[PDB]
């Protein structure tokens, strides 16, 4: 599923992301924009052999199992395919674990590079 901007904002708000760990709803939408382009089925293979899955490009080395990443932790205890469903529940539940690892949203390389410090307010523009 390719989410609309406001569509993911309401989907992320409902699931508990708005100001989760002090990260305004804008930061998550912004992250999901530069990670997956609001596409839930986004899959990106990293250089280390692992793969990023879903709306928030969650890595398969630490957070989910794709069976093709030796040393896979599966800390969210889910198959990486579950991070590609139209329902972003799995992705949010795990993102809450990722953003609580200590480094916060810095875990998302796109967020730190394209969102952090920026006017993330603008991502929930006109969003009802």
């Amino acid at each position: 599923k390719v989410f609309g901007r406001c569509e993911l904002a309401a989907a992320m708000k409902r699931h508990g992301l708005d100001n989760y760990r002090g990260y305004s709803l804008g930061n998550w939408v912004c992250a999901a924009k530069f990670e997956s382009n609001f596409n839930t089925q986004a899959t990106n293979r990293n250089t280390d052999g692992s793969t990023d899955y879903g709306i928030l490009q969650i890595n398969s080395r630490w957070w989910c199992n794709d069976g093709r990443t030796p040393g896979s932790r599966n800390l969210c205890n889910i198959p990486c395919s579950a991070l590609l469903s139209s329902d972003i529940t799995a992705s949010v539940n795990c993102a809450k674990k990722i953003v609580s690892d200590g480094n916060g949203m810095n875990a998302w390389v796109a967020w730190r590079n394209r969102c952090k410090g920026t006017d993330v307010q603008a991502w929930i523009r006109g969003c009802r």
